[PDB]
């Protein structure tokens, strides 16, 4: 008789890279770099909250777009990048920082607080500002002007008796003119102290023409104080002051923000990108640099094969697959090592359980790592930028181009290791169950080096059965064997 | 004979991971994460300077609480939780900023100038500030009013003719109201002007209430200027300065500071963290992220076991351990790998020295490359903070928490590389043990598979002894083995 | 005859560490870490552009000495450590960000545009700035003062009409008196207002001698502004106006600056440091962190050595190279692997070239994907700092130091599991030509233990040269080793 190991072989391989092959190919990989989105944010299970035509600083200051927006929540804002401010022209020195903690805060929750603004008028309006029909203003604000030519100082208190901290939102108007600032304010100044015990914040206008916008050439400047527990805001004005009409809650949550233009979709995806929900079972993406949730990290790469086969030699440090012995063989089919023999009764093929089991297990192991292992990131750095802005900015480049290019190198080197490990790991089960077969057949049959064994004496169709199920007894065949094997 | 190849098992092995394996035993494992603190900071080798009550922005200015720092040095200062200012009330904007350059600095030193304060009243006190029963003021500051109603504009120089830098600290007063600055300052305006050749900061107050501290509705801010080798402070001002008394050395050296509350003993350690001194001979701790000197690098996972024995198997890629050994031998205490025997003196039980003495160099090789290897740190970024503020805030916590990832996955990666390795390396010392006693015993032994050989000769103690010891010559004892192999 | 299996040696071998191993000798390895510069910038491939005596920012405002810049154009800008201002004395708030993006921009390229400055002198000039023998001023900027001790608001516009941004430079001037500031401008107080449709800048002048620089006490501040396509600069001024001549082409592309001293040479070289250029062969180098271009990645390590041999055994897992095979053959030359013979006629050595192209082909597969591969790096950030600056500073050289670390961690890991890989990859290799000979060698020889078979039958140079060919048919002899074999 003759009985051979061998392996399977698949017509259809997959190229993989090792730490010593650019490109080697295995009977089957899995890739580990997601590369594509549905296109679609899903809205479960993170509370989208889709800002239409409005940003998020718009929505909080009451532009009247958005006063569908008022006491919204949400895990993630979604700003379209279609959205426009169309109320009094602003600025809000530092508006990144304010869109951030709102962002972060997940909350436009506002409570009415009752001012003492003794002597001024309240409620200034502005065509620049439409609410329903008619000239209006930011909800969240209050113009405060002359009363009778007059615009007596204001010095007005308001203790946080309350748990939580408070965000007040208040401005400086800048008027176009020194006669514009009389006629607004009656007064030729303007100044603003507000204050707590912990801060102080001092602004005074800046009279000039801005260029026009919805026929304004005036401009607000947005600014905003946390009020702590125990602690007492107090606004110390003689003109320009827009005010507070109340606060919000400042909470601290995993709440953000994702400029995005992707419709909202009844689906479920724990990992969100602007390009769309992601899978998040492979451990690394290429879609985005900018995710929200569950997320694979994001890598260079628009791909990486994990070999999750052996070499595949169609027909490693262990020297058998791609070896002694010269190919797999496709005609099996049901399992990754074997045996094929010729006796008296005829030729056949048995696959060998436990070491197929041995290497897919291992393989395995390998897989449980990295697949649906993904962590968990909320609010981030912003990662794209539409202007100029010089050293910080720079500086938020710097770090995400130095993050992703070690992670890039991690997944680079992971799966170059994995693969030439599970290469050899292959190789090494193919060369064991050689091994412990000639064992078993001890003086009973010479290796012919190709991975066949010639056998000495009769060996039927139950006694390769024996071999197969490592019980057969080389005692019983050893006189035969010896005989035919040392005759001259 | 039989003489029979093993390794030893342990009762009670450890649990660690591979690359393959979530969950596998070996004989014996050692941690790489630091999990615990013993509490106190340690005053050697680093110069600690407990703040106790006072913050060192505090013991800069010279609030009289902290008159016992004037002029000290640290390597490492501790800011206790409890601080708490009790002078005239102030504010730093960018006060990070100058605790920051401070603290690196580590030094107090301070040197008194002269200036010509020619036409105003100085030593300004204040009953927010008291020092011994009486009003006072920060030390190191010098409260200028009128004098005799007047307040002749200021306009004073101070050329470093020096070596190094001065850092210089100086003052704006905000009186609440335009009466309290006439009474001060004898003055509407008030404007101040600190420059030299290669900076200029210009400062007006902002009049207004802020809340009262310590009864005080006013408030100062504080700023700084350095001032190089060769060039000169020019102090211009027509009101409301809180001058300097001298200058700062400005030092660059490896000093910092820590918010900590844990207390100061009188021991030794490398290490320092909030939660007190650590052990640093280990590459990785969990204990804080915020560190201080040679400490291991900070990481997620809360264990990290490095395996430093054999797969325990109580009773690889090479096939032997857990292989065609079927499994270790517990009552092995001597050595890693040996022999039993059974011949016709009896059954007995030796170490394999060389071979044990193999496996135990290579995992000490892999200890020592990672074990009391830690890296110094000195002054960082800050890590916690109190309060929102922003950009520049969620970019120092992005970097850090990029930083922890990474780390932790390099330490992830890292332990399971070298445990499969370890594994693997055992496995292989035990296959070369055997694959070297079969080769010696040539045609006088057959391999049963089990990692047993059947001698086929009378093999006394001493023969036995020369396998051992590798001196047996297979040529005294082939005739009578071939005789009895290879019989009908 | 004896048939022996080796490898080769080399007198001269070279130390590199592995995983369990700081110091162990191979035949051969190779430097990954570049640590010296040719000590000049080679001027091909980036278009260098020498500031010599200039710093980017005089450049760009037009200092006298800088003439020779106007509208060049730059991949990389070399300012030098001795360049020095020479015009009127001058600050930029945020000097950082202006230099960083005009360096990005990569062009100073010029537009003159027709401002209306009705009713004011132009032209303002100084002493400290002396072009061609007399009195000027920064050729881009336009110093306006009093005409007939009239200073008239100006208000003026400019439409971008463009597809691209403007970069507008302008500043305000800070005369030392009230004074100069009437005999200037005619005003006591002055103002600036800057501004579009997207942003609004208000500068108000602050009057005080600060240190005399070219004998002048009085002080430019520089600020700039970016005019989007369709967007409208508006300029509203009472005084104290340095108005800009035209704008600056703002573009966006790979250019940079660098502080470097060395000299300008011609020559070829992708990779460019302060030191000089240097190859970009090795995946890492010690020269510098800061880089521009095609770079290797800067690492701690003075030197990081690949094994490009086998373990040089003079005279690993798998258990032949320094196993049982005794030590290597310095006399083997032409090969890696080989047999020497003894038989009837003579001794022998002869390479094995199959298994010698085998490891060769490995260790190249890793050369090819280390050597030659480095990544292209543009603007980044700053990494030296001539002052202490705070907390900004403190997390730019926290990324970087960060940075740094993890990549020699990379660097440290990749070369110790790649050595380790080699140095057990041909030991493998030896030990498959060997376990190969074996299995050609049947029953016709034995393994004596050493690397070596005792062949039982005359085996002459055909027969010896029939086993290095794979062509040897055992049938041939195997009666005649039987019977020498198996006697008594
Ligand atoms: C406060 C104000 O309304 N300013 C007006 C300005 O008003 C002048 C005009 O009424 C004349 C004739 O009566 O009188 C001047 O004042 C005299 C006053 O009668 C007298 O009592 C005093 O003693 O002496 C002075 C002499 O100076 C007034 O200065 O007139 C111009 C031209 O009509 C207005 O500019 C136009 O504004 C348009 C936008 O209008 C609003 C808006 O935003 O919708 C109307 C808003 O109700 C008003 N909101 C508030 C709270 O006031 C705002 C607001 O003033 C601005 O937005 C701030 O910039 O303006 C549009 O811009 C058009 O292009 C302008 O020509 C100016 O608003
Ligand atoms: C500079 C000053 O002392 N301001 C006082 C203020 O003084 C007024 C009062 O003396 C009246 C009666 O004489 O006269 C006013 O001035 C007139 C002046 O006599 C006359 O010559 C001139 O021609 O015309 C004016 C008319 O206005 C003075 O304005 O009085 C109030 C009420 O008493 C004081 O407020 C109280 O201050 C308390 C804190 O006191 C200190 C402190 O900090 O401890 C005392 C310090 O010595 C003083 N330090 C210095 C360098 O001045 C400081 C300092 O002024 C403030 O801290 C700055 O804010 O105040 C406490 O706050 C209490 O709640 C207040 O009612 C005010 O200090
Ligand atoms: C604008 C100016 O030139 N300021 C001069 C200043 O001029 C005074 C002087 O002319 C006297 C005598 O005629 O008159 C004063 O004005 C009177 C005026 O005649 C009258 O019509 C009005 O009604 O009443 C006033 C009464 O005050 C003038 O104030 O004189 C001083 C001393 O000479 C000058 O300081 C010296 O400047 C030197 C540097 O000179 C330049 C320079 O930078 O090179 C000359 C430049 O041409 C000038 N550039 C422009 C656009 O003006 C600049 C510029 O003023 C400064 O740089 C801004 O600081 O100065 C040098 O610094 C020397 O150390 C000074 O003593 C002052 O420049
Ligand atoms: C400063 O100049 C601008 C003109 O460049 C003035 O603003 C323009 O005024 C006209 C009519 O009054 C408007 O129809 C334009 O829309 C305005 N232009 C822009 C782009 O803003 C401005 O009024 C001038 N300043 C003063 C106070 O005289
Ligand atoms: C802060 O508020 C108080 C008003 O309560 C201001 O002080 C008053 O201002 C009025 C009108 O200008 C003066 O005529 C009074 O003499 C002041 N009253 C008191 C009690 O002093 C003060 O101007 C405000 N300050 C700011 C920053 O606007
Ligand atoms: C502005 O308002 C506050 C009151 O809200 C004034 O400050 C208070 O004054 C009383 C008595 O004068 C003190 O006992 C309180 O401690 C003060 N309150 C706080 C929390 O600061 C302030 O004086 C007013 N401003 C002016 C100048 O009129
Ligand atoms: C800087 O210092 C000088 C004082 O040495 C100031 O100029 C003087 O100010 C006085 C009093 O206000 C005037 O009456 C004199 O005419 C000025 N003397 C000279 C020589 O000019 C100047 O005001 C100070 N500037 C600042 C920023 O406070
Ligand atoms: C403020 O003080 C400085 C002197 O410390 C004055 O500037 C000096 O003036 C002399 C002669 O006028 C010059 O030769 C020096 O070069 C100046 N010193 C420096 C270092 O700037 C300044 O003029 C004074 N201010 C005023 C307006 O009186
Ligand atoms: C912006 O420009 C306009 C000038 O076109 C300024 O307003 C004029 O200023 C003059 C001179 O000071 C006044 O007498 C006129 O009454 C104003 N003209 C108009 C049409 O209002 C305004 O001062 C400038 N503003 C700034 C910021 O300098
Ligand atoms: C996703 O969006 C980014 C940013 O626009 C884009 O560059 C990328 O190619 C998009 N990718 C996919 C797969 O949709
Ligand atoms: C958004 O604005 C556009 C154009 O101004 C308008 O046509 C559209 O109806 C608005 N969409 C929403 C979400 O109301
Ligand atoms: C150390 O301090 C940090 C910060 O408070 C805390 O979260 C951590 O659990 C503490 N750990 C130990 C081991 O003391
Ligand atoms: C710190 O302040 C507390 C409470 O104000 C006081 O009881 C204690 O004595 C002070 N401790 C020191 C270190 O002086
Ligand atoms: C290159 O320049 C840096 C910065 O001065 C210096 O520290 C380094 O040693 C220099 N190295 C070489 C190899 O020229
Ligand atoms: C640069 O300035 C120096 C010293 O001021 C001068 O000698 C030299 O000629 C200048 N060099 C150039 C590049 O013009």
């Amino acid at each position: 008789a003759t009985l051979c190991l061998g392996h399977h072989a698949v017509p259809n391989g997959t190229i993989v890279k090792t730490i010593t092959n650019d490109r080697i190919e295995v009977t089957n990989a899995t890739e580990l770099v997601q590369n594509s989105s549905i296109g679609e944010i899903c809205d479960i299970p993170h509370q989208i909250l889709d800002g239409g035509n409005c940003t998020l600083i718009d929505a909080l200051l009451g532009d009247p777009q958005c006063d569908g927006f008022q006491n919204k929540k949400w895990d993630l804002f979604v700003e379209r990048s279609r959205a426009y401010s169309n109320c009094y022209p602003y600025d809000v020195p530092d508006y990144a920082s304010l869109r951030s903690l709102v962002a972060s805060s997940g909350t436009l929750e506002f409570k009415n607080e009752s001012f003492n603004w003794a002597g001024v008028t309240q409620n200034g309006k502005s065509s620049s500002c439409i609410r329903g029909s008619s000239s209006s203003f930011f909800s969240r604000l209050n113009w405060l002007t002359h009363l009778n030519y007059t615009y007596p100082a204001l010095n007005v208190t308001m203790p946080n008796k309350e748990q939580f901290d408070k965000l007040y939102i208040w401005g400086v108007h800048h008027p176009d003119t020194d006669k514009n600032q009389i006629s607004l304010y009656a007064q030729p100044s303007g100044r603003i102290t507000v204050s707590t015990k912990r801060s102080q914040q001092a602004v005074i206008p800046n009279i000039g023409s801005r260029p026009r916008i919805r026929d304004i050439p005036s401009r607000i400047s947005i600014y905003w104080t946390i009020v702590k527990p125990g602690d007492i805001l107090l606004i110390n004005s003689t003109g320009n002051l827009i005010a507070p009409r109340g606060y919000f809650k400042i909470r601290s949550g995993k709440s953000s923000i994702m400029r995005s233009d992707a419709p909202i979709g009844k689906c479920k995806s724990e990992c969100i990108t602007p390009n769309g929900s992601i899978p998040n079972d492979k451990p690394f993406q290429n879609v985005n640099r900018i995710t929200y949730g569950a997320c694979p990290r994001y890598v260079k790469q628009s791909t990486l094969k994990l070999a999750t086969g052996m070499r595949n030699v169609p027909e490693g440090i262990f020297g058998a697959i791609a070896g002694f012995i010269e190919n797999g063989w496709e005609g099996m089919v049901d399992g990754w090592y074997g045996f094929r023999h010729q006796n008296s009764e005829g030729r056949g093929q048995a696959a060998d359980l436990k070491s197929t089991q041995a290497a897919i297990d291992q393989i395995n192991g390998k897989l449980n790592r990295l697949i649906g292992k993904t962590n968990e990131k909320f609010h981030q750095i912003e990662k794209e930028f539409s202007e100029v802005e010089g050293r910080v900015q720079d500086l938020e480049k710097y770090v995400e181009d130095t993050k992703i290019d070690l992670w890039s190198y991690n997944a680079e080197l992971l799966v170059a290791l994995e693969n030439q490990h599970t290469i050899d790991l292959t190789d090494s089960e193919m060369n064991k169950l050689f091994e412990k077969t000639k064992k078993q057949l001890r003086e009973n049959a010479e290796d012919m080096g190709n991975g066949c064994f010639k056998i000495y004496h009769k060996c039927d169709n139950a006694c390769i059965g024996s071999i197969r199920n490592e019980t057969y007894d080389h005692n019983v065949y050893r006189d035969e064997a010896l005989n035919n094997r040392f005759q001259i």
